[PDB]
């Protein structure tokens, strides 16, 4: 189909970049809509690897565009920082990125209070990235947020920035007894900058709709992960932003009829990052295999993820909230060694009762117990394989068990972090 | 199609409630996704006329299930008021209503903080509803709200409550130096319909994937319009939630590429309550035409609305962040008796720029002006006209314009406030 989206049916971290980026290969625009600089993905190229955060995994072919649409949440210092090392490494950034006016700003104040918020939690720390993602999404909703199409009058950008910080300035040391944001700083910041931010600003809404009208193909690039999401996630251990295919409408503004093909990216095997709900978490030898193994450390906070067996019954949630088309098994190497590895089948409720369907807020997955299929490994590595036949009868029958309880094709097997270590089976685009 | 959205165009007060309701006949389940009790809707049935706000529109057929999806703000005592209006006229509310445990809770806390943020604003207030919405959303997606599925566990409930009823409080008192909200009487109101609340919650993210896959006939109820989007309508006078399609996504739970049909309500001439960009808005006496003859009033605040010529350029703009499947003409009766009529074509920017693309964020329709493109009107009259044939020249050359200038064709007229004065050119259904 023209317009493919590709995001996490997990946690997040289950290979979005990698897939993305080698897929855009036939692809005219590559749309950002969720999120802002938590998300940390990486892209390995000839063993040249890059790590985005806020701009698109399309930026480095020249023959996309890449665009954040209005449903992230842009930090200008951030974006600067990642536009230069980009643009250091002869990728020519401002020359392909485009973003939306619409999009909120992630000042100071935010991660000023985001870390304040945080800490006042204390226990129930949600484990946030700590980067005023929260607090930006607040003020966007709570319509005091300042957008990107506010930096083309300051004058009159001055007067607002003013009237919010001095909000937020109160509750930080008010309430939080915490250090209140300099508006100066603040002001001095997002000036210097306002300027290249406005030059990139286009009407991303028509602009989908001109690319649509045209048969152009549109990748929609999503962050974090399906469970993450501030609806359908684990409540309140989710991020603010709608992670599901849903966000792609609300955030890029294309009307939901026209994506085509939703690709799920499946990781072989589990992980997360943060506070939260995780039934099939390993603790033991396994749990830290799995880990150094995958390499599975925070790719914008270098935290260790919690690692745990594939959750067969979560996925499931994802393929109906988003309506998959087809899945992209990513890290099926990392699974190379183990004697035998399991996928969770069923939650065995608290209260004795069997059940196939996820809990939706937090408290709700508290007793909530795996019911484990338990399956044979294999020696055999897999590591770059580029083709099925070069997958050990082990591996390819884990697999037609994952689309068996499923129900959604694995139509892309990812077998190491280099772009080219990989089989398609089915490209989006053309289906 | 099977799932049928309907959703407004413009501003809201377009004409959802009649509309869904007439087209319930042949509908199993009919689902709000988004706001909470600031819409205001207006069924009129052998005369017998229903005001709902919080409840789904087909609340009256007994051979549909209303459920209001997770991304609806739902206020219990709003809830309950309404539920026993409905029950005392013969209407066996609890019978049919089922809910998500997702939904955010709407408490008196945030009707208190509402107010107070609008009168901070002063010139600048946004003429919201009063209902508290912005704040529960905010609450929502700054992670600290309260959900339906938090009555399950009332000591844990109010544990919660009191953390975030004192945050609240505070800067209630400290900052708008108003009154704070009492901890006891929230906690004693919650706790006498809790259980009331809690019979009725049902996953509606797998009730909706069941009955798709059982081909049933599902119709969601947009609230609020277009241009009341939180992240493309005219920020900052825009409600907080996502009116537009996409919201269909995230507030039911159902994946974006099970939407079959979206039919935008459409009503032949311009309305909005609140502060907001408004180019076509009438100060004269033809506006007060519009507005007596339209009955124009807040059905929610019973406060007028402003009113004005039809904006084609802002609804194309509706077409294609919603991706439309057709129109539904409400109101073509107010027109009858006008010498003429005018409907806008384009816009005369500021710079002399004609443009016919809407401006995105609220402070950049200011200087803009609407190029009009004038017709004849027609002295014979169309109320309850239900057939082409009983329609003046005047009439159906204005409605062939409407779909010539938008692409869209218009699929049912209304001719009168009556479930029956109506015509079905084309049901959403069986396409
Ligand atoms: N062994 C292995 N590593 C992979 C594979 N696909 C991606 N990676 C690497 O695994 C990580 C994927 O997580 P991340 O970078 O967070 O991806 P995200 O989902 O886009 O954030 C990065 O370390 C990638 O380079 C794969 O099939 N095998
Ligand atoms: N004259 C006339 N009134 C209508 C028509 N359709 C709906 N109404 C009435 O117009 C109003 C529609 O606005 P509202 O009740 O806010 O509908 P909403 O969009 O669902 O909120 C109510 O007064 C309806 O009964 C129509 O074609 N003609
Ligand atoms: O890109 C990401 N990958 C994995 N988890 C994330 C990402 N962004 C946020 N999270 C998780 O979501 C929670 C809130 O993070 P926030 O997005 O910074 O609010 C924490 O558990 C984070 O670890
Ligand atoms: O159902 C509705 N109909 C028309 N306008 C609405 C409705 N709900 C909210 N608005 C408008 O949106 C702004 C904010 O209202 P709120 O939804 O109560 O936040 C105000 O201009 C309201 O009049
Ligand atoms: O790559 C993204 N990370 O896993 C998020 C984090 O570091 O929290
Ligand atoms: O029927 C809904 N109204 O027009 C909203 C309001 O009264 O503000
Ligand atoms: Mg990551
Ligand atoms: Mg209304």
């Amino acid at each position: 189909g023209n317009n493919v989206v590709v995001l996490g049916t997990q946690w997040g971290d289950e290979g979005k970049g990698k897939i993305v980026d080698l897929l855009t290969e036939r692809a005219k625009y590559v749309v950002r809509y969720q999120g802002g600089h938590n998300a940390g993905h990486t892209l390995v190229i000839n063993g040249e690897k890059t790590v985005l955060h806020l701009i698109p995994s399309g930026i480095l072919r020249e023959n996309v565009t890449s665009i954040i649409g209005n449903g992230v949440v842009l930090s200008p210092a951030a974006l600067m920082k990642e536009m230069k090392e980009l643009e250091d490494r002869g990728i020519p950034v401002r020359e392909r990125l485009l973003l939306s006016e619409a999009c909120p700003l992630i000042l100071d104040y935010h991660v000023a209070l985001d870390n304040a918020r945080e800490k006042a939690r204390g226990a129930k720390a949600i484990g946030t990235t700590g980067r005023g993602i929260g607090p930006a999404y607040e003020d966007k909703v709570a319509r005091r947020g300042l957008r990107v199409g506010d930096l083309f009058d300051k004058e009159t950008f001055a007067e607002k920035l003013k009237e919010v910080m001095e909000y937020h300035n109160f509750q930080l040391v008010n309430y939080y007894k915490a250090e209140a944001v300099d508006y100066q700083k603040v002001l001095d910041d997002t000036m210097a900058v306002a300027d290249i931010l406005t030059s990139m600003v286009v009407d991303v809404s028509d602009l989908l709709d001109q690319a649509r009208q045209r048969g152009d193909f549109v990748m929609f690039e999503g962050a974090q992960g399906t469970l993450l999401d501030i609806d359908h996630g684990t409540y309140p251990y989710v991020t603010s932003s709608n992670t599901t295919a849903g966000g792609v409408a609300t955030g890029s503004g294309l009307g939901p009829r026209y994506v085509d093909y939703v690709l799920g990216i499946l990781k072989a095997y589990s992980t997360r990052v943060g506070a939260g709900p995780f039934p099939t978490e390993l603790f033991d030898e396994t749990g830290e295999f799995l880990c150094k193994q995958g390499n599975e450390f925070g790719a914008t906070t270098g935290r260790r993820r919690r690692t745990g067996w594939l959750d067969t019954v979560a996925v499931r949630r994802a393929v109906q909230l988003n309506s998959l088309s087809g899945f992209c098994l990513t890290k099926l190497d990392v699974l190379d060694g183990l004697k035998e590895v399991k996928l969770c089948v069923a939650y065995r409720m608290p209260d004795g009762r069997e059940v196939t369907t996820t809990p939706l807020a937090a408290d709700d997955w508290k007793g909530v117990e795996p019911i484990y299929e338990t399956m044979p490994g294999w020696s055999e590595s897999t590591f770059g394989v580029k083709d099925r036949s070069g997958l050990p009868q082990a591996a390819l029958n884990y697999i037609k068990r994952i689309e068996e309880l499923t129900g959604v094709p694995i139509d892309i097997i990812s077998t190491g972090p280099d772009r080219t270590e990989t089989m398609i089976l089915r490209d989006p685009f053309d289906a």
